[PDB]
């Protein structure tokens, strides 16, 4: 049973003509999709391909197809025959030469001749082998496919779940190599998109509590995951709408090509699958196929051999009358539209027969150009420089595709993989029925028609647990699942750092709403804590005041004092109030020594004429002497004022013992004063209501502190203290006007 | 060309009979050792087997050996013959039924054949493939081999490396897969042994400067890793000598089976690679082997083909071609012309090994069954390799040593058990040669002793020293730390990270040295030597003027209302308090006692300002108290705010911190007795203007001198000095000014 026709090339063909028929207890069955319907495929492009004017025109190709009979083993022993020809060993049946074998539906067929073809060297091309294992190019290196593998499905379901802003997706794998390693891709695939997975469930071919169980493990576990991602064969596919429908559960089934647009997943039960997003393989029907295949007759092909017996299973006839089989077959019969349909595989087919015919012809042309036939180095194949330099190249358009100008590109990538073209389908209900419609292509960019697109909620669902987060709500921490954390408000005023954690530099001034604010105190002015106490200005009041009543002013002596007196107290609220400036202190506590100065040469007077001169330069040492001491180590800088997370002021030096330390030379002389005015009663005692106005502005000194703990109004004991220099100066000049 | 022999089920083999003969573009010539010598073993095993009574009795083995020409493309259509034996579909040469294949030599050979058997499920032995890449059994399923792969090597060194504490090393490997595989799994052993590459040379061509730069480079990176792991192919590894030879280095080698007890290695230049050590497989010689190759005969040995092509080779004659002789019927095989092989013992073991296998099959396939019953007409490869093949536990045969390690067994993976020989080239007298000083089999076993050194003694092979008693500071040289030593006692965390928390403070070196009170502020009297005897002055005085004043009483002086108890009273109060304050400096009242003091002083100050108030007795004693209240009042509310505390005295440098008081209180405090040193400054002022009281005036201008230079001295006593010098010399200095106060008030009553 061999479909050998001679050429000058000979092409090896794998198909699984018989559904385990030669299997010896599966016997007795042949299939017809993806057998005779494959099979015929091929035979159609080889008649096409040896007739074609500009595709080895001089070189006609003849076949070697044999069965796999869908078993690996099977195939091992059938392949032998390509590899038996290509070597160097009454006789019939002469051996052959296989250029190249385009054959292998099931995975495991095509990967356990793919690992004997490689060893002789022999190039394979094989139509619907979606495996992820046969791209490890390591093991099978003579391995190229016109079909993408199975876990391109997995990029193309991810990119649709990330394009609706989908996360926490559950995923329901399948035993056996499709789902297991299907869902492997999209587990890896799922984190690049920064898509986090829900659960993880698995099934099998088992029919029990666990079907029921899966279901429930996700209406269950985190019901904020509302689309399932779906990766599972087709039988489990149904049997788990199955479960589905009994909970009559509702989800959004993110599907793979195991349901893909098969109504016979939800024949029965459509409700719950209604809105499910399913992805199938891009293949448009070849036009010209059906004419040919239809046009097959018992009468007219015998190539095929086992298309007798096809003849009998297709119409379950018998073509002799010796049988009588429950009908005996007619001359009127013929394929027709309505008893056929065209695989869904048939394009891939045509291209890796194609495909494999270009090589062939570029490598005739390379090899020995000027030559119409095959050249003697021809007449000797090398798989390794047919494969990778020529088949694993190829760029031609596919043939007998009606639009060109498409995604009908054939071509290997450097795994010698399809190109991965799938078309997002998708559920629908019009009113009283439920039919499938494709809403988007995926050939490396996803394209999807959103607004055409049924859902399961009648509008875009969202699986979500936690809402994302910004500089408000800054944290992040993740009670339960790893992916939808609860964003916690960062302590006010703060400092980003991280998205999981978030801390605080500084909580009191002036951050911004970044990674950046972090006690960023510019300074104030000199009077920039007292801005708007309400207050503003009254410095120069002072100045104005003592100005007048230095115009309205024998007793020479009170004038030299106290006309100095005078002119120091209103400097004091000037430079008290507008790091230098911070030393004017020490001159209004010079000041006040002045009328102390004062009332100590009164009180001389009242209990040395040349004296006067030499006393006040001794008082006037003794403060320079300290504001020396004081200023010269301490002093000439500001200190800031951080408060308890209120706010950053950078003020003046913060130092209340130069307060302290002027008060006491003043307290000295005032307290000297005082006990000379004790004894001054015999105009006498007007020293005395000075001097007790001093004891008032002593007490008032003490209410600077504390006082200057109030940001801005500490300042008022120093307008204070310049108001209880113009009393002082004001007792002295009310007693000369009476 | 095959031995194709029947028998009850017969197996397969492939030698490299003839290295690359039909491939005549390479070589024409055949191998002997790898060839015939490793395929008479299998044919020696076989007929030893057939004859035995207690292995496989009535299961007659039949051979079909093939030729794989030591090259695996032509073994690939070779073994092709094995394959169509279990295939279903006028005249026929039958195929026979191969239960299995004794073959694979050559790695490569091995693999390509593993690649076809696999598939068809026929188990396969290989005898001498050793490559890591055979033991994936995710590629080569019915694979199992009686040698360990390479990658035991690489574990075996580096546990030589491990036992002789070696941790810095080099590597130079060779190109292909023998030198790459190797080393790979050697640096990913050197990580479980905590050992690091110097250098890793991949110096794999035939002869260029290559090696002549990789000597450099193990001369210039890293000289201190004197030992260098070779794990690079026999010719190369005789090159790599010379290269070194010539630069005239010296280390000390760690090879492997590549370099082995091979001397043509070390032919010239012996000196350079002296003190290597080198591994080896580890094999008995068959003793029967050898009477039975010996006995082989081109007139007695027609089962083989190439024996006669062997006979002409070997002796360089034809038997009949005008060769350089006609081979003489009396030439035959003896010791002088004959080596055993290497590899013969696992020759024999291979075939023992399917043998017994097959063996066990059959005594639990067929039962109770002398012959193969029906179940055994047809074989499954699958069964016999996983469960019979896999788990065999026989000891070797024609082994001397009976019950020792030569047992054959095959892993998990179907590999061997391990055994290599640590050799060691010595220096005999005169003359080197090899000898063995170890054996790997599993754990290491050395003869440390008697092994000889390139620098006749046990080198050392570190880029960096234990820095163990200092230095806790290292720096990671990649893989071997620079030891830094810790700043003056400073705290530890680990010995890669000094974290230098407290330098100078804390005299321990066990992961500590931060701030931990390491010093004391207590100074009696500076351990009473400066400033204590001052101390015990204070008191003496006031004995003399407290007796003086009763004396002059028992009024003989002037009466002065009591002027003089009262003045007196306060001058002693104030002496005593500054020697109360210094004597008790540990307790936290001892601060508010100095603060007290100041008001004592301000006491006797106003003592002399009522005194001074003279020119209404009652009145002024009672005013005289107003003042201490008033200095007292102040007193309290200053220091009722700080309270009673110690605070300590943070230095820059040396550790010398002690909980004495506050600086800053004690200057408040200074600051705070100022206010009353004003007060008696302002008195001294009116004393000034103001017979008896002649005296008094001058005290109290003496006073006044007093003060004014006790508080001068004060600001730049003990601020600038620590409590054991300065500050003590302060408290010294504070308390001599309160010792000098009392005798300025001890001036004005005289
Ligand atoms: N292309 C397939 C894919 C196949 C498959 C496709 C859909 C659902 C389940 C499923 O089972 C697996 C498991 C592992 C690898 C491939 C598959 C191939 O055999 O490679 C096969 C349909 C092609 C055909 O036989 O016509
Ligand atoms: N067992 C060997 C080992 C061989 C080898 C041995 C020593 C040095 C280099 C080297 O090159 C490689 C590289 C990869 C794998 C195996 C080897 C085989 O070829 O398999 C071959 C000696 C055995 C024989 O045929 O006598």
């Amino acid at each position: 049973r061999e479909i050998k026709i001679e050429g000058d090339l000979v092409l090896g063909g794998l198909f699984p003509i018989n559904e385990k028929g030669t299997g010896t207890e599966e016997c007795g069955r042949i299939n017809e999709d993806r057998g005779i319907q494959r099979l015929e495929a091929m035979l159609f492009a080889i008649d096409e391909i040896n007739k074609d004017n500009y595709l080895l025109p001089g070189v006609k190709l003849g076949v070697h197809i044999l069965d796999t009979c869908s078993r690996d083993t099977y195939a091992l022993e059938q392949s032998l025959e390509f590899v038996r020809a290509s070597l160097t060993k009454i006789q019939e049946n002469i051996p052959l030469l296989i250029a190249g074998v385009i054959g292998g539906s099931y995975s495991s067929v095509s990967i356990q001749v793919a690992n004997l073809l490689r060893l002789f060297q022999i190039p394979q091309i094989s139509y619907a082998s979606t495996s992820a294992k046969l791209s490890d190019k390591s093991r099978y290196d003579y391995f190229a496919r016109t079909v993408p593998p199975d876990f391109y499905q997995a990029k193309a379901m991810a990119e649709i779940l990330r394009f609706f802003n989908w996360t926490y997706v559950s995923t329901v794998a399948s035993e056996g190599d499709y789902g297991e390693t299907g869902i492997e891709a999209f587990e890896q695939e799922a984190r690049l998109r920064n898509i986090c997975i829900a659960t993880a469930e698995k099934v099998g071919r088992s029919n029990i509590r666990k079907s029921y169980d899966s279901v429930i493990r996700e209406l269950l576990q985190k019901p904020n995951a509302r689309v399932v991602v779906l990766f599972m064969r087709s039988d489990d596919s149904r049997e788990l709408i199955a479960a589905a429908n009994r909970v009559n559960a509702s989800f959004t089934w993110v599907a793979s090509d195991g349901w893909g647009a098969q109504e016979s997943i939800v024949k029965g039960s459509e409700h719950v699958a209604y809105g499910a997003i399913t992805l199938e393989l891009a293949s448009h029907p070849v036009r010209q196929f059906d004419r040919y295949f239809q046009s097959l007759n018992p009468y007219n092909n015998h190539r095929n051999p086992w298309f007798r017996d096809f003849w009998e299973q297709k119409f379950q006839c018998s073509l002799q009358n010796k049988r009588n089989h429950r009908q005996v077959c007619d001359k009127h019969l013929a394929i027709d539209s309505s008893n056929y349909e065209q695989e869904s595989k048939i394009m891939f087919v045509v291209n890796a027969v194609y495909a494999m015919a270009h090589a062939l012809h570029k490598m005739q042309r390379t090899l020995c150009p000027n030559t119409t036939k095959l050249c003697d180095a021809m007449k000797i194949l090398d798989g390794k420089k047919l494969y990778k330099e020529y088949l694993l190249k190829i760029n031609f358009t596919a043939p007998f595709n009606p639009n060109k100008g498409a995604d009908s590109i054939v071509k290997f990538d450097t795994f010698g993989d399809g190109m991965g073209r799938y078309n997002v389908f998708n559920l629908q209900q019009t009113g009283g029925k439920y039919s499938y419609l494709k809403v988007g292509h995926w050939a490396e960019t996803l394209s999807l028609d959103v607004d055409s697109i049924h859902w399961s909620r009648n509008s875009v669902p969202t699986s979500q647990c936690s809402d994302p987060c910004a500089p408000n709500e800054m944290k992040n921490m993740q009670p339960g699942d790893v992916c939808c954390w609860i964003c916690i408000p960062c302590e006010p005023y703060e400092y980003l750092v991280d998205e999981f954690t978030c801390m605080d530099c500084g909580p009191g001034q002036w951050p911004t709403a970044d990674l950046s604010g972090c006690y960023n105190l510019p300074e104030d002015y000199i009077k920039w804590e007292d801005a708007w106490a309400i207050c503003l200005g009254f410095l120069c009041t002072c100045i104005v005041i003592t100005v007048f009543i230095k115009h309205n002013n024998s007793g020479r002596e009170l004038c030299y004092i106290l006309l100095f007196g005078v002119s120091l107290s209103y400097c004091m609220t000037f430079f008290f109030i507008a790091p230098v400036i911070c030393a004017l202190r020490r001159l209004g506590l010079g000041t006040s020594f002045a009328i102390c100065y004062s009332a100590l040469l009164t009180k001389t007077n009242c209990i040395s004429s040349q004296v006067f001169i030499c006393l006040g330069l001794i008082l006037v040492q003794i403060v320079m002497v300290s504001v020396w001491l004081i200023l010269e180590t301490p002093g000439t800088r500001r200190y800031t004022l951080p408060e308890k997370r209120e706010t950053v002021i950078l003020k003046c030096n913060v130092k209340d013992s130069s307060m302290l330390i002027s008060l006491t030379y003043d307290v000295v002389l005032v307290i000297l004063c005082t006990v000379y005015a004790f004894k001054t009663r015999k105009e006498a005692k007007f020293i005395g209501f000075t001097m007790y106005t001093t004891c008032i502005i002593w007490l008032a000194f003490l209410p600077i502190f504390y006082v200057t703990s109030s940001d801005y109004r500490v300042q008022t004991t120093t307008m204070c203290i310049s108001v209880s220099l113009s009393g002082f100066v004001v007792l002295g000049c009310l007693f000369a006007p009476k």
